[PDB]
């Protein structure tokens, strides 16, 4: 109680509950991106105070029965036994009516977590946000940049309509996958952006995944793989606020290691790209 | 002797002094009291520019500038640090200077309001912060309360005044027209200002910059920070754009060396300082 | 597997298959510029094709790092006749300079090794500063670009000075594209004022790393606000793939004021298209 | 539930519990507030050891253990933190249990000196601080005012009460019993704590731990640092010396993360407050 | 002039007029614990004879650093085997090894190229952990020193582990010789408890940086409080001189938590020491 | 005025004032010790509040007028101008009656000093407290490491009367210095050091400097030479007061280098040795 991610209820018990929307850490890395939920918790009092969060002129707390369950208990260095209770824990949520807003941790957190909302939702359109493509053909059973390789061929996402935001890494330009690169991203308006992904994704429902390292490293320092050329904790704001009228069912935000924070500017982005999710999910009410 | 900011004179006796612009620190609440001293030391950083670009004089050549030390008062008091501050900004301004302040918390900006009030009639307000600073029901000490009281005690006028960089919850109908971070990050400059002028009219300006108005990339070593701010390029240009109004005094405020970053938020505000001085000394 | 961007360690590259040559030039806190550049480069390494080219660089050129210059603790005089020596010896052999700062003065020794093999050149300035101060000391960083064109290096009309931030000389030859403009223009315009600035001449292309603004490259020990983003920095030297870049320099990484490797990473990405531009051209 | 420090059991509603120790967090005032977060994060570092070295049994097998989250209070309101915290700790106090909390300003121990009192009679204070926080004439919320209240109010004994590692201005003449820092530093642990049961007798003690005690090298994260402080194993093994005191409530205080260093004060706090556990476990 | 103490890079070591060779082993922070050390290390290469000393290492032995150990981005099973294999043609040739951390875990490979050259060892280890945890998995720092006695590559009766701040086993051979003891104790006692557990058998001596308390070392992955100081490790390792080293490591330096410097400059100084008590048996 | 090193006055006019100590800052290096002196000052408010600092019972601004003249005003770079315009200052400053209390800055900055007291006070002796001896025999004009071979050799200081505390780098054994090294200071008491010290300097008049770099670097990160295995801020303090009744006709402490303390924990060690080097000096009145 006024304890989690903006001064939330904890609440340990969450799959009867109330809630409509369950806040969940996953402490996990295989660096540094375990604490990225405490940070991310800890910086979130900073936007608590305002019962309208800009530039909304409603109160989402009043929308949404928002709860957070804490972090996801598992074996100290076991990913496999990670990746079995969180998509449990996913199925479960999901099972019971709840929606997810899910605190990473390293990105690889998102396959049990699509596994689980594809049993719910059928195959999903991703909207990814990340420097990296992450669809690695060959990399190791837990790698972090291998993720949206995996997802579509078990059929959990339809590359061709999902959309790659803010990309600066070499990437497979013949995958489906649309890619909006930082560089006409930045050299583009919202609004344009905006209107290129609602005609890509259409009426499919969404998984919306942020990676941290999509912002430029001097926005947001603290994460393990930087590329510089970036984009603003401004426009990603703007963009995620774009994004109101799709069908969005679940949504998380990844790899803050506060290790390479600097003056928790990195965990105040997540927080705040975190709470703008939220918004847009109040604001359709 | 070429030891305060910018290397100018220090001097510990302004009021007498033939100078036109006293600089003034007032050390005062997290973290915000080295606000002044980390504003100093980086200050150096500009000194040697004889001509600082992109102007085409020298600021210290048509102006005398001055600078006094830190404002003393009882360590925790503030209702001193209060009255022991308008009483420095009366003194000072009936002796016929004007000045530039450094925070310091916020709330120093109301002692210096109260003083220049008397000197100059009712103020317009140029405010730029990420808050509006205009919270009803607060602790009379609390910084983000300063522009809810100005007004009420006669010393602003909402309407001649603006807040730009805006990216927090505020109130729409209280008569401050408010320049929200996400509509100056997408208008020019000339736009921005072109509003700016219009609000404010012939009505004299005093000129308020909270550092949290730039995003915490530019400006990470602030108490209260919120992303998707101005960038340093974006300030200085609007602060430059300034020009024509008629600026009676000015402060820059809430730098927190403690959460600041190679020394950057501190840079930053200093040569903001130091273009609000070379804004006066473009008209003379 | 141990330099820059993995590549290999060549101490003794004047006579080697190599066509490029990356030499670490410790030099003053910019000592450790060409260490955090090598160490946070790897960063880079993993992309067989760095984004957003088509091919791999590293398939058309040989590129060796044969690691820093060796010189006295503190003689500076000795450096310079040795960076200049090394680079001679270099650019005799058939083989291109791409350097690491390092004090930007290490340029002009570079400047003076180079004229010597491709003539009098253009200069493609990337800095706050302007460095053009006359009534300086010997060894001074700012200074070169007086020096530089007195000794007939470098042509100040065709030189362009591109982020400038400071006070700087209006009359003198230099075209100087501040950070003002340069921010509030698009690349395309830039570049094109760059190419018809330049003209066919020779180019050497020296990056000090203040150009970008301090939110981005933190690193430095002359910083100034109101600089270039990485974006804008990376599209710019990308833009510069039709001209003929002669040689090449990224300097004034200090690590002591970085913050979470983020100035060496600008750089080493920087330094990475200089390379990739130069690939553009051989294939 | 596998959620606080050391991974403990969160309990918001701990007052019914069937725990013997509760963890309370308590943040409040530079910028001392997130003394229990990173106090919290650091301590999972310590939670893997099973028996934690040098102890041979498991304290969390002897006590029930509860860590019931942060004093909620009017954000800036200090008299109501007071209040809800004497509250807080009267209600546990009454239903049986005992209390390890996590500063926080080191005011933060009056209200709970106030708590105990009640329940355990006046007590002697065992002070490991740089500063013996005996100040007379301060603001009623001043950090270093705490000692002097308390006596005034009854609820310490100076005459059995230590201060230890003190390396400031203080008051010889008061009836509390100062180790500085320079003598304990030269003094064997066996020396210092024969004088501390000396003094300290039978009697109850509340033992406060303020982080400034440690010399900066070790704890750097503080908000008022003095130099030629004790090491984190000198403090931990005088901690450790108190075994046989009759213990009754215990705090540890001051810990400003902002100045922390790769989490080295956090360290310092978490692993002294779990050794004051397992001093209670080695008990029963 | 390259790599550690401006000693040779030789990235062919196995033929050469070496008779010590460094090896950086980067591998999980401690990615850039042997870059770190290096970088660092310029800081003790100044001194002709490093003080205490009497004489130059550096003309008592030709020491090189041949780098880092290439291998597969992920695979730590490579990684072994890899190490393993270098090692191993390197005791085969006559040369020994000062290695740099990187996990602990790198000394078990270490070890098991130890063994079949020189036998079952004595450990000399200096850590705030015994990583000696019998239920975990096959990669992991901690389990070490339960592998290796088992796989008969260590003998626990005459090895000694110092500086143990944390749980661990007391009935399992190893001679534990704790943080607080160690702090308590005169460095001549605590070295004629080492000489007399250790015998006269060849000791492999691995150093843990977290032994240090975090004030000094600040930059560690597993920090515990109430640890030694640098002047008690130095004048520890320093007082191993008449025992019988056939190698050594120093491991867990992590720079992503380290303070100015501090942690590196630890470790490059303790094994600049081992390196001196190798070159004070052998003039 | 309230402004200078522990909100003592500033007076930029101080040769014909009342003080009887002056506080001179010099930011100086040829790194990063330039801001020692402003990181000095600005940590030194910490000690200001105690009337009477731990453990004197008397209060230093009592007993001596101590004011604060500021940093020495030289050409940008000028090494040659600095030196000139310090001993300058300094011979300025002993004729008029005054003492010197300095702020570095390159530990070169004492060289000027020493030869300025050289012409008041004769021929001195050194207690040096340093990682390093300073008797580097071939270097640069203006070398940091070579100010000690070239005092002697100018006949500034007696080698035969003088003490090197701290020492833990290669030294020349036979100077006449005696070095008494990190090694067995940190193994003596420090009443044992002190005896040895006083047997050493005799009545002789004493110039007192002090490098930071002497401290380990866990106690004072903050110098550009570091080298482990020093002293502690404890001993050092205990040191600097046990030297009270050594005739100490001037002092300084140089290489703070602000760009790697951490914390502030070098600039307060320097300030707090700084006060001590005033209070023993009030002390013996
Ligand atoms: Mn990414
Ligand atoms: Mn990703
Ligand atoms: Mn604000
Ligand atoms: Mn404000
Ligand atoms: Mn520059
Ligand atoms: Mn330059
Ligand atoms: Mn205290
Ligand atoms: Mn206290
Ligand atoms: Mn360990
Ligand atoms: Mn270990
Ligand atoms: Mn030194
Ligand atoms: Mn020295």
């Amino acid at each position: 109680n006024a304890f989690g991610f903006l001064r939330l209820p904890m609440n340990f018990q969450p799959y009867d509950s109330d809630a409509d929307w369950v806040i969940t850490g996953v402490p996990f890395d295989m660096a540094g991106g375990r604490h990225g939920p405490a940070a991310i918790r800890q910086v979130s009092t900073n936007l608590a105070w305002e019962h309208n969060r800009f530039p909304w002129n409603f109160d989402m707390r009043e929308r949404l029965n928002v709860v957070d369950c804490g972090d996801l208990v598992y074996a100290f260095g076991d990913a496999r036994e990670m990746s079995e209770k969180l998509q449990a824990h996913a199925e479960k949520l999901l099972a019971a009516g709840k929606r997810m807003l899910s605190f990473g941790g390293d990105h690889f957190v998102t396959l049990p977590l699509l596994r689980a909302h594809a049993k719910h939702f059928g195959k999903m359109a991703l909207v990814h946000f990340d420097a990296h493509t992450d669809t690695y053909a060959n990399g190791c059973e837990f790698d972090h940049g291998t993720m949206f390789y995996t997802a579509p061929k078990e059929g959990l996402i339809d590359p061709n309509h999902s959309v790659q935001i803010g990309i600066r890494t070499e990437f497979d330009k013949d995958n489906g996958f649309t890619v909006l690169d930082a560089c006409q991203v930045n050299d583009r308006s919202v609004d344009d952006v905006i209107a290129q992904v609602k005609q890509i994704v259409g009426d499919m429902p969404v998984y919306l995944t942020f990676d941290i390292d999509c912002l430029d490293p001097a926005f947001a320092p603290g994460t393990g793989t930087p590329v510089i050329g970036g984009l603003t904790s401004d426009r990603a704001i703007k963009l995620v606020r774009g994004l109101k009228d799709l069908n969005i069912v679940g949504m998380d935000v990844v790899e803050v290691a506060p290790a390479y924070d600097q003056s928790e500017i990195t965990a105040l982005a997540a927080a705040t790209l975190a709470l703008e999710m939220l918004y847009i999910q109040a604001a359709k009410k």
